[PDB]
């Protein structure tokens, strides 16, 4: 605060920017990292009072907006708009200057080497920031839950990761990366929706595709066995008159799309489901290591909030794995803010001082300060 | 030939099947031991005229194939496909029956005891083969070059070996084995390629990873000293517009991956570089033995064809070793066929008759005929 | 104790540090002389609460440790770590100061002359120790059992020894030394394990190799005769589903490795089995001496705890030896602590005062005090 | 020669077979009576062109050989190999048939009665030899130097002897025999080498032990006085970087092993040094006999070629002996061939005809012909 | 006894100390006059409970002892140890003080004049002894058998003597002395044993040489005639598997060593056999004296207990001697204690009082008391 650093806590992504102060219970400032642009065109006298629709203000009015997606995988299509997105975070909501407090961000595992410097360059060289540290997505969720060892599969929208963690951080061998996250599932629904009679192609309806999914589509216990169950007119058929002006008879469609996550074969790829890669990464490890990896299967993120997600991991895991320990998927009561809570503690402890990167340190070692101190 | 044995010469592996007749200069039949399977899916009217893509026919069209890898380390994932691979060798290209000529194969050092019998079983018990002998990979390369004593480090894709050889064959004491060969380097590139902005994950691009490496990536003389040299924009930066439709700005990446071979630390293991193990195996031997081991350091295989491979062995070897003899890595003009030439002579000499295994000998002593005669 | 000497009893080695107080029945403090180092690498926030893993704390968690072996034969690879190992013995477990009590250690027969002074130097010159004496490994086991004459073959991990003992101590003539102990057997298993299909190469699995051996591998009565017995599917084949997640079908492997102890030919050496050297050392002695050497064949150490060890010495000994006395291998009910019990008595008797080395005696005769008083 | 006898000259032993023609200056054919056997094992295609390595051909390549020692004291471990050793002497090097020339050999003093007949049996009964005579080792060295009276101490490898000689040959009373020769010193070095940190145990390094000794180890003038001199860092400390790849810091070790020859106490025996037995054998003789025994102390053999051997005999002899004559050890310029020169003359003179044993004489008196004519 | 003299009876030598009380049948205390010293060396904790091994205690354990021979001919190598030998006789076994009883010892014929006084000096001047008398070895054996005239050849270990005895004691003229006794035969066996293949050189095997002789080696009736008999494989060849662990094929060796006694020519001397000197001493005497000398040829001592000793004296004596009387060697049933029995009577009779030397008599005439009273 003015006369002292005092850092904030932020978990930026391509879905929700979880920013807030220190010592809170839930994120105060939240909005999707997306900028809207007028598509209606024409002239203006009484406009919507916005030139570049952003966040909640943008997501609210979709009809007139052409949602520009900055962070599309990890690569940013354009950095020019990112500058205004950050100008909206500090000055507007938080109402605090960036030339005052440090900044705690999240690191999308295996992000281009140029981004690490490019991002920090916008803070330190451009808008003089006292300090900043970009922690590694998943690792934070471990301490928040109160664990110190297990296997964390933190996936959101950008990318997918299988990170087995121990008291000592893992190494490039058991960990994996895959480009089959939420955004891939969102753009896939429209594809399979054509066989029934739906076509949410354009932008204003591209978001609706995401909306119908989260609050209805359930995951099947056994796709192959429930496919024939579709004949039974009782458990599936349920007219859901969308409270707006349309009926969406979702029968065999409810568990046809979610299966794609575990069955990319419906897309046209070689990559096996995320439950096959789970075996691949574990089976390689030494014999005297797996026993505790199954004891605590950590599954965090919004991807793990679909009605009926743990039950599926009761047959798939037990199949190709030892049978000595008890199996159960751990999904904390509040798994969504798993990353936000963990970062709050580190930003509160004074011991963290001997880790972060100080302002002057950047200038004293140029842009290479990053890879010069950390890895 | 029909009325007489007359053996062939084959050096099978997981990269190139070097088969041909006797008295030739170069291998006639060559193809990778890999089978492809359709991944595009759908229906067929005018197909690619293949049910199980194999060898050159397979490697040619990667886009539609899901390259099934039979020989993955030494262990074969599946033997059912191996039967067709051998059905393609004799009948198709060579156009000669296996019930006619013997067979000279190579032995992957320290291969499971069951394989020795299992392989021969497919020849003798299944497709009646007059005779066969499976010689030991490296030893053949020694006579081909015209040497009788030295240290041969024959490595390809399957496994790595350090075989010091003398007039009398070595013994389990100085020789070593390691699972850090080409295939480990091929699957590693994609890992470190993510820090820059590349992700050749799926199969159709898994092979491209191998292609870019061999015809560009050079080996550094001093990694630690050339890492800082990266700042110099002249010796590294060279836009290589891949003749297809993409630019691959390889600067510090050219000598970052090759170093992994000698620096597994970048992976996450304990195993030291293959140049450390070289010391380990030699330093144990008697004092009055090393002087000639350095005089002729044999380095064969495709692994020893990277621009700038001998220069590195001029500082590493001389460091922890006596300084009495002259040091120089011997890489014959044609080191790739080092194994093929050596086997050709043995398959030509009539004196070899008192060594190989005859057809009936297998039936007269059951499957144990192998370990019963040889070791 | 503070106002008086009162010595402890220690039997240090490269396997178990048998330390404890006086007047006990079993060793209180026990741990392997090995230090672990993080190999997982990365960063730390909630570490394993250890910088240099040691003893039980180290052996417990192998996955993250790179077991540094200090005492590797007798020669110590590095003395810098040995200082902390001894700092862990007194202060932590025993909770007694070294500037208070003497110290009773064991002497690895035929240890470098420099070590005798180097070791004592760390006690007397560095951490002022009132007194210390380093007794000779085997001799102690003789009195513990309650014997005064026979032939003791005390072997553990460091080195092998054949020490015939009489009321008057032996002399360099019948005694022998050999570098073919446990550590040689431990590192050998991985070698022969490759013919079947196992490769416990790296460190985290190097220890597992030692674990599977001790609690399963039995010793054959007649290797050459039991090799053919392997055909019989009843006495060997027994699926041992390792309680973890893997099956280890040990058939002819159970008695293939143990035979190497008595048959180094499987390695590639000239040294005959330890049962041949037994003849060599005895056959030289006078004619009127052997009769009592066979009457009591002492065999101590963990090496003599494999199911079926005495039976083998019923044919090998009787073969090339007189046939007048009764033959039987003496392995006391508790042969493991044979050295610990013997040293306890000497450390209890007050008559021992006229033997040990006093603190000041070291300073009054410099470092040469050792060879100046004793030999 | 074919149409006539004409004898050769041979001085066979367990170190060098000094064979050659008559009228030469130095031995033409020389090699150690040792046979080598492959220990590397495995298979063969380009072998070392030898089944039973012998002599120079064997000593050259030690690494692959398991040096079989035929003549081990006097007793021959095995006679079957001795047959080939002699087949190598005549036919190969000399290129002359044994059924043509006699044979002059040496007699190891006090050799089993059976050997005299057994050896001759292989020549006369097996490979019809015209004649042969086996003269007594030392006596020959007397005439070669040109002396007719004195005390000869001819020792090599087999056994030690103190033979006082006069115009009339000595008698079993002053002469002595002892089993403390070179071979005992060679196998002793490895014993005392363990206190420093060396262990040349196996065969390939057993010979190296003999090599380091002869060309470095010097003999002390006063061991007890030079033991304290070790403190002086100038006369002893001299880094001898063995031209191969190892440093052997020999300080107090140079004169510690040689002393064992004169001080068997370091081994564990009762036998006094060879300089004590010298007194024992002389002090018994009559009073009017010693005066000339000291005047000419003959010391021949390779044992008397260590830098500083005569000086030691200047204090030890003068101590317990009369002081009337001048004392000086006589070691001819060429003392190594002392036995070869003496035998050459006897094999040249025609007067020798009335001494040797003729072919038919053996058959006319059976195998007992030896003890029937000579003693 | 305390209040009165009462003498003991002792026959000390270098083989057996025959001591005991008066009125007994056999000697109670018996042991060889030899002291042992540790040769094994090293350190001690549980020693053999002896600093100076003596007598039975010493002879029992030879392996660790360096048998010190005090009385070596007659001359004592060292008197310092003799003091303890006598301290062991009275105090330990007999449990009686020397300041209480006289002492009856034996006199080695022709012993140095200084010894007579030196010995008595240790008794009278040092350990106040009431009285003592040193009788002449052989003369005692005469009365024991019950004879009063003949020729006694009493030989043991020290020296040889030919003592013709009559009612009146002999005189220096017919009597003789020779240094060719048992000890000379014991040290000779090892010499001739080398021609066959034995070498019992060191101390621990020096005694074994004496052991094998007494209980096997027989004496030939006619050496020259039995030498050829060796060819006959029936009367000689008899495998005597020494009950310990070795075979000693004694054929012509059984009667080769014993002959040396009568044929010193095999050694290298001029002295004729003890049967030639027998003639020499008798042929000189008057003509009218020999007739009774042959009638009773007394032969006592352990030397006359070899199977077949009298038969030899049936041809040798009758050869060069008158043929009027009957010839027969007299060897009493118990000839070993011939000296002990004779001395017992003299020590029992009260008439002996007027002969022995009283305590005070020594002080009243100084050390010369011996030659002053007796001769
Ligand atoms: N209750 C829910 N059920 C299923 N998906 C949800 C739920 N709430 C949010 N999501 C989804 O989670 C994703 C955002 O998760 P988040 O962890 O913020 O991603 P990122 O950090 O990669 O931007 C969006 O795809 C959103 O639709
Ligand atoms: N010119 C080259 N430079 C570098 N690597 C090469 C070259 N040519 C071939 N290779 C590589 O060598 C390997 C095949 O070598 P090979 O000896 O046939 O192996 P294997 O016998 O183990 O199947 C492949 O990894 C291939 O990419
Ligand atoms: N029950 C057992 N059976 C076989 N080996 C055993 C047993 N218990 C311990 N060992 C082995 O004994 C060795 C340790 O013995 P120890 O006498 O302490 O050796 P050192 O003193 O040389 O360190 C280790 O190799 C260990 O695996
Ligand atoms: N220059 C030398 N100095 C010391 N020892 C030597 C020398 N040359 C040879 N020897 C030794 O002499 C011995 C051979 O001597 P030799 O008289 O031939 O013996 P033998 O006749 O008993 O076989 C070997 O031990 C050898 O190492
Ligand atoms: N039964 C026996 N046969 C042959 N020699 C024997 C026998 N018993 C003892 N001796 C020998 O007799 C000698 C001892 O005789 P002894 O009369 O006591 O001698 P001394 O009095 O000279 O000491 C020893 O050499 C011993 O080996
Ligand atoms: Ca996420
Ligand atoms: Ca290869
Ligand atoms: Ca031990
Ligand atoms: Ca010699
Ligand atoms: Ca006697």
């Amino acid at each position: 605060d003015e006369d002292e650093t005092t850092a904030l806590v932020c978990d930026n992504g391509s879905g929700l920017v979880k920013a807030g102060f220190a010592g809170d219970d839930a994120p105060r400032a939240v909005f999707p990292s997306i900028v809207g642009r007028p598509r209606h065109q024409g002239v203006m006298v009484g406009m919507g009072q916005k030139d570049s629709y952003v966040g909640d203000e943008a997501q609210s009015k979709r009809g007139i907006l052409t949602l520009k997606y900055p962070i599309e995988h990890g690569i940013i299509t354009n950095w020019d708009d990112m500058e205004k997105i950050w100008h909206h975070t500090f000055y507007n909501e938080l109402r605090v200057a960036p030339e005052e407090h440090p900044t705690l961000l999240t690191e999308a595992p295996l992000n281009p080497k140029a981004n690490r410097e490019k991002m920090t360059q916008i803070m330190f060289e451009t808008f003089n920031v006292p300090a900043m540290y970009v922690a590694i997505q998943a690792v934070l969720s471990l301490y928040a839950s109160g664990r110190t060892t297990g296997i964390v599969l933190d996936s959101g929208d950008g990318v997918t990761h299988n990170v087995p963690i121990y008291e000592g951080y893992a190494l490039p061998h058991a960990i994996m990366r895959l480009d089959l996250a939420g955004r891939d599932l969102t753009d896939y629904l429209m594809k399979i929706l054509t066989e029934r009679g739906y076509s949410f192609v354009t932008t204003a309806e591209r978001e609706i595709v995401r909306d119908i999914k989260e609050k209805l589509c359930y995951v099947a216990l056994d796709f192959e066995n429930e496919m024939a169950t579709a004949a039974s007119s009782s458990s599936l058929e349920k007219s859901y008159e969308l409270p707006d002006g349309q009926v969406i008879t979702i029968g065999n469609e409810r568990f046809r799309c979610p299966e794609t996550l575990f069955q990319p074969s419906f897309i046209g790829m070689e990559s096996a489901g995320i439950h096959e890669t789970t075996y691949n990464s574990i089976m390689k490890c030494d014999i005297d290591i797996r026993k505790d990896l199954y004891a605590n299967n950590v599954m965090s993120g919004g991807t793990t909030m679909y009605p009926g997600i743990a039950d599926r991991m009761q047959k798939e895991i037990t199949a190709l794995a030892p049978s000595t320990m008890k199996i159960k998927i751990i999904a904390p009561p509040e798994r969504k803010y798993s990353v936000w809570i963990g970062g709050s503690i580190l930003a509160s402890l004074s011991t963290f001082q001997q880790m972060w990167i100080t302002k002057q340190e950047y200038d004293e070692a140029g842009p290479s300060i990053v890879h010069r101190k950390c890895f």
